[PDB]
């Protein structure tokens, strides 16, 4: 069965709209058909991405929400 919460892809909705570097990265992204193959974690997503865009801003965008998904979570299952 098909799960796709669509998380990320949640996350950087808003700037596919107006001419941002954010948002080519989302336009890019949903060019492909979106099916899931084997996600599972986070950092093979980077490692994907990274190999396949050489621009600085399309991977730093990645790689930034997936740091925030990551510590932004932790520490808001333990916050103060």
């Amino acid at each position: 069965m098909a799960g796709d919460p669509m998380t990320f892809y949640n996350f950087i909705m808003g700037f596919q709209n107006d001419n941002t570097p954010f948002g080519i990265l989302a336009e890019h992204v949903s060019e492909d058909k979106a099916f899931p193959r084997l996600e599972e974690r986070h950092q093979v997503i980077r490692a994907y991405v990274m190999s396949n865009y050489t621009d600085h801003q399309l991977i730093e965008t990645t790689n930034r929400a997936i740091s925030l998904y990551m510590a932004n979570l932790e520490h808001h299952h333990h916050h103060h």
